[PDB]
């Protein structure tokens, strides 16, 4: 009837090809630009924040969560990221803590049209979001980045931030000695000099900090409440379980705090520690009217990052566009579309080879 | 390492390898056993499902349906209800897929079609309820709505009851016209008949319509047989019902998922205290249904992810039997877990 629909699958080999072909820096800039425009759209009321996401707490081996994150563009498509936070992963299985995929469904028919790896895309859009926030809230001559947690997100935090700020040094800490010791290797491609530094030194020297740890519920802060530079900006990225926090309450209460997604942040971000009156205007507001950020670069600021599906949808479109140009991915007929729409058993087998 | 994907050609090859009747029976058996586990408190009903409403071209909804087995895997069905699909697009109303993820690590280990699977487990669920609640000598099936679910309703029921004929109705003439062809494989003779006649003559009815919210009922309260059992299958949007209230109030009603049915099924029209035991309890203790076969009964079917997990497991086993499917490395598992740009050869 209509032309046969199939699901366009970009797995790990194609996603690697997009990175090699576009270039890491260009790909990240594309994501930054698309996020910036989309957040400003939300800030103008032209689009909406994603609905709250849902999830299943897992107790074992270590407390974790598996979430589904929908975003609908009415009449167009529905994006659904499915993603696990499993922080025993790298230590028990050799896997990323964050493992997921992103799928797109036609909003008109419901058909699954595309499916791709969520691991790299997640890391990219999360670094991008910190870059968006830091352009607005970090001093534009920031030279020193601090990183607490030097696992996966840390790599793209450094990368994104190195594209928007004149970073000269990264001072880095992880409670796992092997993970902080390998960071420099992982960070080499950015050109930014790396030094292992304890949290107190990070707090004392950084212009900009990103916290992105797997700290357990009840076990923060990961950055001690000591001396910070007056203009410090922090991207508080770590987040999973209710009860999981990274920053000291005291520090938050001296900061201009902006959430990506306030309803979410107030339940599972750093803002879970705060009453709502202690939040400034949300990131989308700042994107749409950057004058709202006036004077905030020069005093303490916190971006409370939690992640939401709109970010995944935008990043996925960047990937799909680049994959379309470069002829990447496979086409798989996953859904059964019977030749008679009213007959579940109108099934077509694999054609016979020509003998 | 990789994701095992079973597509449209592979599910065709499953049905051929197993046989339509046998595959249905396999699903009926797994569902019976699984429901009984729930009825004994050994497994739990899936959590309430989520959804996004869609207004164009006609009202529908797209839903996500999770089921966790703590420690093995998480099943997620993603499924649309888009009742203009057949007439506008030549696509099924119900269009979905079912994915399996490892509970421990979160990885995506399998992905398959949800269209056949949904039709089969939904037929199966009615067969489960009907074996308990229809007269065992039922010979006449009634169908209101003769779209895709009606096919597997007839099929599954034909396997647990000695059906000789089906009396059928659809508000779309072209859809009631084609039913006999879609049903012919079962050997059950088909006759088109108005809803009042189906109500008077059927031993067992399944309602599975894409009726709009507030436009029920699809079966009139016009006189029924004493022993009638109804599988009330249709549902999607809150405010959608198929049965007349007067009939529900006189019935022994069992729900697949009571909490869900009270919100989205026929049990929307009832209070919790009026329901009989849930279907899981009846499967755990069939003796609890004694005598209900001979009086008016309704199974309020809404669909829940546990049924999809169980059906998916049947497909996976059959496909493993025959090395069916492809394996695709979708997820980027960097050898270096801490490097999202560690991609990936050689
Ligand atoms: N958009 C978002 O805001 C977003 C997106 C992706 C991930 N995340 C979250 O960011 C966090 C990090 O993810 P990841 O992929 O980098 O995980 P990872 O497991 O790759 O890295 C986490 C690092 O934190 C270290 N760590 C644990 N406790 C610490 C402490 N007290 N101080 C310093 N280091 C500590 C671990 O040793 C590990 O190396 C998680 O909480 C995750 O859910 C958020
Ligand atoms: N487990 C469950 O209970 C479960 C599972 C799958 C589908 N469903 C539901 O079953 C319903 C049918 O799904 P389908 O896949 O067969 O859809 P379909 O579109 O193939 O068939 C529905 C049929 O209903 C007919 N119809 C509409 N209004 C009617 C009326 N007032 N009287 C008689 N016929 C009418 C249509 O003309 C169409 O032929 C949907 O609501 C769907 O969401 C339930
Ligand atoms: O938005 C994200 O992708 C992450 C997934 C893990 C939990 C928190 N946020
Ligand atoms: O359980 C199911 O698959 C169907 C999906 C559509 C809404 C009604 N229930």
């Amino acid at each position: 009837r209509g032309s046969h629909m199939e699901t366009w699958v970009l797995g790990r080999r194609d996603v690697a090809e997009v990175v090699a072909a576009v270039g890491r820096d260009e790909l990240m800039r594309r994501i930054i630009d698309r996020l910036t425009g989309g957040l400003a759209e939300i800030g103008r009321g032209e689009r909406h924040l994603s609905p709250l996401r849902g999830g299943l707490e897992r107790s074992e081996p270590v407390p974790g969560i598996w979430e589904w994150m929908p975003h609908r563009e009415p009449g167009d498509h529905i994006t659904l990221k499915t993603v696990g936070y499993s922080p025993a992963n790298p230590a028990r299985f050799g896997l990323p803590t964050i493992l997921g995929t992103v799928a797109r469904y036609d909003d008109t028919t419901g058909a699954l049209t595309a499916l791709m790896d969520g691991v790299l895309l997640t890391a990219l859009r999360t670094g991008a979001a910190s870059a968006v926030a830091s352009r607005l809230l970090a001093r534009p001559d920031s030279h020193t980045l601090g990183l607490i947690g030097t696992g996966a997100q840390a790599v793209t935090q450094l990368h994104a931030l190195s594209l928007v700020l004149p970073l000269q040094r990264a001072l880095v800490w992880d409670t796992d000695p092997a993970h902080r010791e390998s960071f420099a290797r992982r960070a080499a491609f950015t050109g930014v000099s790396v030094e292992i530094a304890e949290p107190a030194r990070i707090a004392a020297e950084a212009d900009v900090i990103s916290t992105a740890t797997s700290v357990a519920v009840g076990q923060g802060p990961v950055l001690p409440d000591t001396g910070v530079r007056e203009h410090l900006h922090i991207n508080a990225v770590g987040a999973d379980l209710v009860g999981k926090t990274e920053l000291p309450l005291g520090l938050l209460e001296r900061a201009f705090v902006t959430a990506d997604h306030p309803e979410q942040a107030l339940r599972e971000g750093e803002c879970q520690q705060l009453s709502a009156d202690r939040l400034g205007p949300q990131l989308a507001h700042l994107c749409a009217d950057p004058a709202a950020a006036a004077g905030r670069q020069d005093t303490l600021s916190v971006f409370d990052s939690t992640g939401f599906a709109f970010e995944d949808a935008l990043a996925m479109e960047v990937f799909l566009e680049a994959a379309a140009e470069r002829d990447l991915g496979i086409r798989v007929g996953i859904e059964h579309h019977p030749g008679d729409a009213l007959d579940p058993y109108a099934l077509q087998p694999l054609p016979l080879p020509l003998a």
